[PDB]
């Protein structure tokens, strides 16, 4: 069965205020492109086309002229819009007629992957067409996020949303997969104490029944996440070190969708010609004649 | 006299794109505050507070959104907009109305300056009634900019706009102090071989005149860049290092203001509240009871 | 066949100047560990314990302070002095005794390598017993580098030492593994035009007799050196974001001894013992009682 | 009276190991030199020229090779030892010969300044021929340093030494100027209870006699902090940010001996010599035909 993927790109509320009150955080850049590009990308990179992008009502129009109907990039991309942040878990409810009968992914606005073997990672979690994917990492700050614990034999035995005694330095990262229970669960949920429809809650739902998978994503991976200035800054210089060392870029969709196949060299090249005179078009027309391996 | 002010936050084209793609450059973060808050606190601290904001047609009521009338920060703010980025000189026919028979100052919406004394540097160009008052600083790469010639004596006797052949390492700062002459002086400038209305030509108009004041900005200020995703991001870094050093932000608005006595310490009180769960509210609440030198 | 790891740790002239007039490079730090325990671990990561380390006459006793003999991490360390840069190559016939009849690895003392199954890849290259294995990298500036070329079947066809037109972007990696003829092949080379044992001589020997592997490093791999002190600093920003996130260490020598299982439990306590009021014993200790996969 | 200096570049203990295992840390360089460069230019910027350079006993001959007597830049370079860490204070005890009956300054081996009339800063603390001179900056962790209290008309009436908890955010820097009393006073100190001979108790025998002149650095100041491996990756980048800019070296000694006229025109010709094949020494070229203001 195909699979469907949803962008939330909502409100971080005030929190970054004032860098976020004139626009969205997931419109801001991380180096050269802007943060949405990044979680974008990884939904490509797992093979998925048809994508919802879910923002604000003011910023919207924002994602859409910058990202279009994706037919450009081989995609089909649908806009939603989140009046109030109402929880992660929402994006099931708001994208319950876009997902219809289909398999689904969310991914989180503000989420950046790199490594090896990424593709591949996503492609095993992509094929699993019952139940539930997530991916662990080892963080040093376990309390932000949703905790796993794991038993002697390796096996997730429990999920914690931001405990103040983590069982574990494994955080849940914000990339899921999901069968065609996930918005029966979603509609049942009730708002947790902060009024919020929990995404760890759903986790715990596949888990009770024996439907979750909890794939560990390795140190040799990068998963980085805005969620401070300090850490925006950090993840920029990273992207740059990286694609100033390669000559290569991280999360360009116009590459990938050539990659994947979506688009053709003729197509490329049309892309290219609007940023010609800047480092990016360079690089998409670079890529018309370089094997890259 | 009193003295007016201009931001240009005008269009940079499409040099930074897809990065700027979504919103102007003027709007994205530095470190921790929109581009914008660095210049209009740089007029600020020149003792100005009647303030045009020129922008694209586009970004305008983002401007005004995030900025207001300034009365919240006892100031009052301005807006024009620039149709097509046909010359940093063009913001003295937008700002004719506005500039009336008044002393000027035009800041670039992407300029940072840092440094010891600075509130003083600009007071002494601003107390200037007569002539105009532009800042030259060393830079490895003059050619980018308007380049300044002096004589062995250290007297200015050229200007050229982005020469091939620099004559000096000395660049021109996106800062200019003008007096009752500069609307005339742009009324009657032709477009450059590049169709732009330039800075530089009414920059060499008072110099003919012997009413141009160069004064070098020190080695010891920092005029930092954002023409590129590299120096944007070494400013977001640089402005960090300073703000976790000290304790103290640079360009904060509402600090400048409550320093100037432009705004009380029960305004700055109500300022603080709507951000009293973040960094930057927790900052201007200890404002009100630290004393700072 | 066991296999023998050396690292040239040499002088870099007065590239660096005057930043490494008082030490040598390779002691300088990459965030919070001197540099050589990078390419160290790197060894150790491909299964490697009998290691040379080759550095200045000068800078020995320094390499000798900081590492021992090895035994500490269950390694055996020995020391040889390169009393003139006369090229990589000049490392086989500065090592033959070392090296003996057995199989060897040669990793440049400035070389840091991270990335997801890095292991494994090493594993792969460190189980052929015959001929030698290169890695290959895209970079920006093949230039710089021994590069590679490729025909349409993937397969290396040329290598060329600083071509100033690259038949490619792909770079040969300060990282080889080689087996029992590089020692006389060492022997027979001729210095260059520019006076030096050049490794890229070395590798069109084996290339020559069909026994050249070049494996790609894919660019889910970072491969950072530190040849410019722009680079050495993106180097440690880079390495400090990694750390930071996960809190979990690049390249502590200790940590890959302890997982390896060249020392145990009660051994790396005792190692944690000197260091506990800092973060690097702290995170020692934390290595007993957390598992991490 | 002339004014001598000294640097205390001594031991870090175990808190950056193992970084600075191999060598002091006030040999590691900051961005491109050496860090004991920065403190070294300090004090020539103070227009002091004769200099004892305190370290370890194990790295006092590498700061001899490095620096040597100082001839070559119009200094006049000693050099002494301090076995153990024994508190700042110790410097005066160590340095009581070489001090005499002359005034003296005690500059921090790992500290950095940097902004807009620092030298004039400097000038007038040098000019107080009585009492002592201490500069007090705003910083966010005052528990880290001398910490000092002023009263509501600015006047400086208490000094403690890393307060749990501190009187004010104003931190005493790393610089100290002091009349002929200061060696008598050193011989007079108490241990404190940390077993250090303070600085801050030097400080506060001058404040109790009304001679301590606390003048405060200000904002747009950096006074750089090289306490952590965080701090000192910052000031990298912060140096690093400075000069790409303004293709200006910030604490370039060769540089500040030729604009003091310590050494002419052939002499910085010969120092750029031998590192004419980097940018450092063509930096030196440069400045023997280029004005700089
Ligand atoms: C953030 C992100 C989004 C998408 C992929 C990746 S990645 O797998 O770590 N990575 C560096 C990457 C790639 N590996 N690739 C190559 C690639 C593209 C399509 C299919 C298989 C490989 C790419 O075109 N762009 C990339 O950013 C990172
Ligand atoms: C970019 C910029 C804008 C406005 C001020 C400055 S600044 O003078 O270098 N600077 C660090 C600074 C300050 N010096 N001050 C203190 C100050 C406030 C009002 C008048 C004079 C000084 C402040 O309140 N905010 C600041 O950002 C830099
Ligand atoms: C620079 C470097 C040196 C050695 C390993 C590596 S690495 O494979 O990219 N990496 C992040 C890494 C690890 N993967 N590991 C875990 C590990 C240790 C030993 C065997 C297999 C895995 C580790 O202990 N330290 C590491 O630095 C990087
Ligand atoms: C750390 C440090 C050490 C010495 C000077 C300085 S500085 O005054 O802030 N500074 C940027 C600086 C300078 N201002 N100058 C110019 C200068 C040289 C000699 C006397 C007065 C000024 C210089 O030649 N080198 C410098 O590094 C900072
Ligand atoms: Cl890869
Ligand atoms: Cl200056
Ligand atoms: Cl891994
Ligand atoms: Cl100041």
């Amino acid at each position: 069965m195909k699979r469907k993927g949803i962008i939330l790109a909502g409100g971080s509320g005030t929190r970054l205020h004032p860098a976020t009150l004139a626009i969205s955080k997931q419109l801001l850049p991380v180096y050269d492109k802007p943060m949405i590009y990044y979680p974008l990308s990884t939904l490509m990179l797992a093979g998925i086309r048809e994508i919802l992008i879910i923002s604000t009502p003011q910023d919207t129009p924002r994602f859409q002229q910058l990202l279009g109907d994706g037919s450009n990039w081989g995609l089909d991309l649908q806009y939603a819009v989140q009046p109030s942040p109402d929880g992660l878990a929402q994006a099931f409810l708001i994208g319950e007629s876009f997902i219809g009968n289909d398999l689904s992914a969310l991914v989180l606005g503000d989420n950046l992957y790199y490594g090896h073997d990424f593709h591949e990672l996503l492609g095993s979690a992509s094929q699993r067409q019952t139940g539930a994917s997530v991916f662990a990492y080892h963080v040093l700050d376990p309390e932000r996020y949703g905790v796993v614990e794991f038993d002697q034999g390796g096996k997730a035995i429990s999920l914690e949303e931001k405990p103040l005694e983590p069982k574990s330095n494994y955080a849940v990262t914000g990339l899921y997969f999901y069968d065609q229970q996930v918005v029966d669960i979603a509609r049942d949920l009730k708002p947790s104490p902060r009024g919020e429809l929990e995404i760890t809650d759903v986790n715990r739902a596949y888990l009770e029944r024996g439907q979750l998978s909890v794939e560990i994503m390795g140190r040799g991976y990068a998963w980085l996440d805005t969620g401070t200035h300090d850490s925006l800054l950090e993840a920029g210089q990273f992207i740059a070190t990286l694609e100033n060392r390669q000559g290569l870029k991280v999360a360009c969709p116009e590459e990938i969708a050539y990659r994947q196949k979506w688009i053709d060299a003729a197509q490329l090249e049309k892309l290219a010609a609007p940023l010609a005179k800047n480092g990016y078009g360079q690089y998409l027309k670079r890529l018309l004649t370089e094997t890259v391996y």
